[PDB]
């Protein structure tokens, strides 16, 4: 654990996806879950690094990478329909990328 600045994706998955699909789960504030998703799409978008940072997009590629991968549907639908999907990508995956 923490080999350098214990940094990960994982690390910041852990709680940029808490601090998002709690922003969801009981804040009616889906707009602020997108935020801090933001990032998240970026981060994950850029490209592995080193080879920690890849369990989500070879373990779950349907989870938050398409749970947020639908954001053309989700600028466009702008419909909940996939935003309930997402939330279920994101707590089903909550507990996987978790490894608890």
């Amino acid at each position: 654990e923490l080999i350098r600045v214990a940094i990960l994706w994982h690390e910041m998955w852990h709680e940029g996806l808490e601090e998002a699909s709690r922003l969801y789960f009981g804040e009616r504030n889906v707009k602020g879950m997108f935020e801090v998703l933001e990032p998240l799409h970026a981060m994950m978008e850029r490209g592995p690094q080193t080879l920690k940072e890849t369990s989500f997009n070879q373990a779950y590629g349907r989870d938050l990478m398409e749970a947020q991968e639908w954001c053309r549907k989700y600028m466009k639908s702008g419909n909940v329909k996939d935003l309930t999907q997402a939330w279920d990508l994101y707590y089903h995956v909550f507990r996987r990328i978790s490894k608890q």
